[PDB]
């Protein structure tokens, strides 16, 4: 959404993909042990990547909606299913007038690779409805998200075993609660797992802890996994830890709000927030809760008391971490050289262009790629789907057993020691640390979503770092991610 | 029975609901953050509350049977589903002549509120067939069970993801076995979950441990949690603990007997048991096992040696704990004044009417409401359903692994204690407690049923107790319960 | 093919089953509660058994294939399903020219009793296709197994909850991956468990760790569980353990190879390998990894540098353990007199005829029977089917949480101890041993596969031993197995 650096979104991801695929093409051919080796392996690798790139299924919908004034409006909509190498497909629904089959094809291709980076067992899919939800009433929105769902279900583009959606820009809990309900009510009344047909749902309708803040929490973790690796902080020329540093977020939505929230909590200082109508600034810090508070009461952030209204690209604030948490293609050729930050935390899906990437590369700015950084969402989504399939709130059946097993464990160590040091020690009590006391009943659902997220973010950071160093990609972390993703997906097509 | 206090079962439970519905009314109202405020909320609340109360679907059957002698007899039956706010619906099949669409309706609703109290994710449901089983041969009872399953199946009132029935009065393992068999042999031949279609099954047919005795056991756990609470035991004027307590039991069925078994087990003296033809009595104690033996032997509890035949309402026996475990509407305004017991443990479904509830409160008899006490049934039926869904005996895959790990964990405390106390300590064997040795391979199925039930019946007892004290219901435990059932259900309907 | 002791495979297996039944007939009768005592107790038992013996269903197939050369070829095939007392049926697919309806029938019956022995909740089934796989192309072997999958799909002889096939002779990962796909391509396109329709799948395609290796790994465990019971090695006249031991293996396929791997890993010297074009032999040891490389490089074992072409029945090689791991009816009345080994571990399916079983009995030769010994297969098959159902890799969500739990757990022992022993201890570190360090995150998938298998095999080993002694069967391990399989399947037969 720019001027003279606005590449076709799908091809822009194909561009990233194609790059990380030459980095491994040698590795893939060497891997494949096919008896007809040769270039008849080089090419059967060439064939396989050629099948991965294009979305397998796209469905373009035109369906009518009775507006609230009575009039009829033909509402446009698409869901692309990138890959089935794992079913079901996974990916959000976006309500925007930028929605096009190519944008939605791209977000789709971005989603399989996002799930490969964090080893989430879904092929990618994405959906968009070409509307601007500020122009519609809640009742209209409901009328839309439901009719969109009925069309998806009858053509096989939603369903717990075939394709599971999620939230995105201008969608969220509410519209997730609608989709779930119209599918379960119609196409899947007999389907035991009907409410696993979409993620992002309200806690009470089958959703999971922290799903709303999930993408932003995972954003904090991806940054932490690098903000603390001195290997890179050296190459950057700045010091480890969050306690030093300063950041600005583009976008105050589910991603941005929660990206701010957590970075602030662990010490970092938010100097600048912006949305589609302006940006505010104050190097002394902006408290996410006051900002949020103000945002909720005023429909905008502009004119926040404890900050100035910043004239100028927030992308170009003076800060250490810039977090694009709005939409795509916001860091482009023309404005990359003015970025002033050292780290670009890609909250959003593909907010930086290939050619901004190259500016950042040689300008020694670390772009942490969307592929990995915003996969907090699908992770905690996958957890939500898994919650649905399992039909049990994590911990429920085992809390009392482990609280029990653990005192009996602890009591074993007590008794053993008292058996030996009869009265020299006397009564050796063996009791939980405050922190083991919290852990003592086993993981709760909240427990699993935080730790399982961390585990994923730290592990997928690692195999990005291990892969970045194995190929000397330096700060080009993006293509390192597409290397692991291309790697894993090819494996499925391979065997 | 009772002819002057025979309220229509559905409206009666509707009453209990409404009551609890009022005390939350201000709470629910202030919770919901709807922007359109003031009293558009208060309507919203009794608007949602007005959808909860009525049953969504009720299915009336008339189907023919060929009796043994060769005649044709027509059997009528019903199944009511009260909610789908949780899929599937859960609820028993009862075979009595009292069955009417209405009692099946009230029973179903009761099941919805029940599962809410007890955090089981099922909407309530219930069936009934208008036969006295006693009057049919085993072969006939089979035909009736099967054809009634086919009717429920075709019209979609049974199925693992729609509606999982279960036992009730005059049905047990045997019948569920036939239900599960004709379902899975016809409609379910393809369902990987065909045997999750019903619960209460023979363990050999998909059942779970202790599902027969599970509602009895949950009765005990429910009584215990209060009887061991000094706050209520002061108010009630009785000693904490089961040691000094005497109790009587109306009904000697699945929940009748096993309630006796577990209460007798932990120290309570069962002085009297009743059935549909009379009661027996002995304030020196009746042993469940001897009584069970005699009953299976002579089809009647009457004429049991070690206890006299008690002339009169066993409900009115002198005792600590009165446990209705028969049909509904047995403690009424007629006989509520002269009950004698200080704790009513509603093992049966809706056994004390609201008129009695009133007397009991200002008499300061404590009523543990069926809502919370007999949920030990679904809770294990929920476990059985979960067992079927997972297709593994709990523990099977982890027994050895957990056995080994605890051993190496224990070993690490040892090798570390010796690493410090070189030889003044010597060799310090760290060994499992006899009880941690039982708990060393991890929880078996049995362990999950026992412990999961215990956790459940207490976690729910606490938030009942907490809600009694927050709204000063004192001993109106039922009203706190519905207050919690409502609060949890309402949360679904609006969010 | 033995020209004087070739019983019809099905009847032969019926004999083993008959044998065991008359042993527990008195047992089944006495347990049977039945009011109708007497011998109408005996006759229901024998009627039920009369139901268990015959296969419930057999599908015979004729379907044409157009060969690579463009000619038309009528491929015959079979699937028999023997029991549904557990759904789905389980059992391998076999490609051979021996595949007859009677052979397929026998193998399927062998599956139901096999899973009964190892407590794998599957009725048994088996399919063959009457082809020499050596005589067809990869392309032709795909058209065949794909069309066979379609024939099996459309008549209900494959489906994740109806009948889950798996590998067997001349089938493997590559065929399973086709079955799985062909099924999930078509019929199962909406099935959330389409990929659980078959086991043996590649790991990237829903397979499980070590399932190729699973069966012989259980052959190892099953031998191990017997080779270490002094009671049985006494009777035998051999030393406990693998230390000094020596074995020959008929068959070098998926059972033969890994049986030979694992036995070799834990001591034993493999002295003969054999296939269908001959045997090799070397008393001083055949290293399995060597023989694999040579096999893989030469498509045969004959002329393996480190052994001599053995001439003469591999079944009569001098060794401690003879392992038939090929086809059935290898050890027959003609050559059983000449077998020389003391433990016959039946990794194959039905390798030993009944007349040869008799000879082995009175020769004091312990045949560890197929029924139990090669059930490592289904068990790990079971594990993968569950893997597919649970849609999560084992441990994924709990690793990080368990790590921190154990560290705080130990940290609790540390600080508790330091609180007592102020400075007379000083700093009392408590750390994981090396072994508990490996388990400190919880069980990985392979962890479960390895310990789950081992658990299953030791437990099943025991209940066979337990049965043998109680029935004074001594070395008739087979009848002990059938006696458990009959016991277990019966008792499901309750209405
Ligand atoms: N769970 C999720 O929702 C996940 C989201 N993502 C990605 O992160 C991005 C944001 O998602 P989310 O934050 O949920 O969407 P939301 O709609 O919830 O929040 C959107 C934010 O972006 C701002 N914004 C949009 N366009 C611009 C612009 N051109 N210039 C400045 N600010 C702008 C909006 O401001 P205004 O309100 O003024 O338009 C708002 O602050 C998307 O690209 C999404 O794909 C990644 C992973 C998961
Ligand atoms: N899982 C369950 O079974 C659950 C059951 N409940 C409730 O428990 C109650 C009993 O269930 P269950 O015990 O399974 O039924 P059963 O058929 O198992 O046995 C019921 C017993 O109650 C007796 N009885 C019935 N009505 C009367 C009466 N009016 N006066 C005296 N005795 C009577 C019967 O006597 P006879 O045999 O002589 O008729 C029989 O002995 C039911 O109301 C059920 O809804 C609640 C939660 C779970
Ligand atoms: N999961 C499994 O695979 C399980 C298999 N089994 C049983 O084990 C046996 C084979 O399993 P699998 O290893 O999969 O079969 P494979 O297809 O893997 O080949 C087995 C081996 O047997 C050899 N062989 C075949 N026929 C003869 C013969 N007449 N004389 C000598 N050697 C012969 C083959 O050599 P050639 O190539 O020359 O035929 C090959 O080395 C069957 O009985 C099967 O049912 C038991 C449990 C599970
Ligand atoms: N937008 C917003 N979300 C919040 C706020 N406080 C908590 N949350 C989110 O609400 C969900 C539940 O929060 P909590 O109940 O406080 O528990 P939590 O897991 O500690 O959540 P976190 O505070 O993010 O770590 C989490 O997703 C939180 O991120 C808030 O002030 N604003
Ligand atoms: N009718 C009857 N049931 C019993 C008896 N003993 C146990 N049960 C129930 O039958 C099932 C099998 O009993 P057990 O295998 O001993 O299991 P358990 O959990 O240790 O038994 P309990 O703790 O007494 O419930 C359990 O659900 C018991 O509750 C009995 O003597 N009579
Ligand atoms: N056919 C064959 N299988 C092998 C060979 N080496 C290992 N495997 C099997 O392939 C699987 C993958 O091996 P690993 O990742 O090393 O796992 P593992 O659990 O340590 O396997 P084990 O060596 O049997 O203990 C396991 O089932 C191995 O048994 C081999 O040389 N040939
Ligand atoms: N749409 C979000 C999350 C998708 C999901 O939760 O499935 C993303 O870009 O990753
Ligand atoms: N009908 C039983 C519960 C049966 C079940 O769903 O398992 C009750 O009223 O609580
Ligand atoms: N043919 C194999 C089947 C194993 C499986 O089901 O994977 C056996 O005899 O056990
Ligand atoms: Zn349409
Ligand atoms: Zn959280
Ligand atoms: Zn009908
Ligand atoms: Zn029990
Ligand atoms: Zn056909
Ligand atoms: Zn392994």
């Amino acid at each position: 959404a720019d001027r003279e650096d606005d590449p076709n979104f799908f091809k822009m991801v194909e561009g990233f993909f194609d790059r990380g695929a030459s980095i491994v093409e040698d590795k893939l051919v060497e891997d494949l042990k096919t008896r007809e080796t040769e270039e008849q392996k080089r090419n059967r690798v060439r064939g396989i990547l050629r099948i991965i790139k294009p979305c397998n299924h796209v469905l373009s919908l035109s369906f009518p909606i009775r507006r609230d004034d009575g009039s009829w409006e033909v509402i446009e909509g698409y869901r692309a299913q990138h890959s089935q190498h794992r079913t079901p497909c996974k990916g959000g629904i976006r309500y925007s007038t930028d929605v096009s089959v190519d944008e939605v094809k791209a977000l789709a291709s971005l989603m399989t690779y996002k799930c490969a980076v964090v080893d989430v067992p879904f092929g990618g899919a994405k959906a968009g409805v070409k509307i601007n939800p500020k122009n519609y009433t809640d009742n209209e929105l409901e009328k839309i998200t439901r009719r969109f769902t009925m069309e998806l279900a009858k053509k096989g583009f939603i369903g717990p075993g075939v394709d599971v959606p999620a939230p995105d820009m201008s969608t969220g809990e509410r519209e997730m609660s609608w989709i779930a309900d119209t599918y379960a009510s119609t196409i899947g009344h007999y389907d035991i797992n009907a409410h696993a047909c979409v993620t992002g749902k309200p806690i009470s309708q089958g959703g999971i802890h922290g799903r709303i803040s999930a993408t932003g929490r995972g954003v904090f973790h991806g940054i932490e996994n690098f903000i603390n690796e001195a290997s890179y902080m050296s190459i950057l020329g700045m010091t480890p830890g969050f306690g030093d540093k300063t950041f600005a977020v583009q976008g105050f939505g589910n991603v941005g709000l929660h990206s701010m929230r957590y970075l602030h909590r662990f010490g970092a200082k938010c100097v600048a927030v912006g949305e589609s109508d302006g940006s505010i600034w104050n190097p002394d810090g902006i408290d996410p809760k006051e900002l949020e508070d103000f945002k909720l009461q005023h429909g905008t952030i502009l004119g926040f008391p404890k900050a100035k209204i910043y004239e100028g690209s927030i992308l170009e604030v003076d800060c250490d971490i810039l977090i694009p948490a709005a939409s795509e293609k916001q860091l482009t050729k023309s404005n990359a050289p003015r970025v002033k930050a050292k780290i670009i935390a890609e909250g959003a899906n593909g907010p930086t262009t290939p050619e901004a990437d190259k500016i950042f590369l040689e300008r020694n700015i670390m772009v942490i790629p969307d592929l990995y950084l915003n996969a907090g969402g699908v992770t905690v989504s996958y957890f939500e789907w898994l919650k649905n399939l399992n039909h049990v709130s994590y911990g429920r059946l085992t809390f009392k057993y482990e609280r029990d097993s653990n005192y009996h464990l602890l009591m074993s160590v007590q008794e053993s020691l008292e058996r030996k040091f009869g009265k020299h020690g006397g009564t050796i009590p063996i009791v939980p640390t405050a922190e083991f006391q919290d852990r003592i009943s086993g993981a709760s659902e909240k427990d699993i979503v935080h730790s399982g997220l961390a585990y994923t973010m730290e592990r997928s950071a690692r195999q990005i770092m291990r892969t970045a160093m194995k190929y000397n990609l330096g700060l080009d972390l993006r293509t390192a991610a597409y290397v692991n993703a291309i790697e894993k997906v090819f494996r499925v097509y391979n065997e």
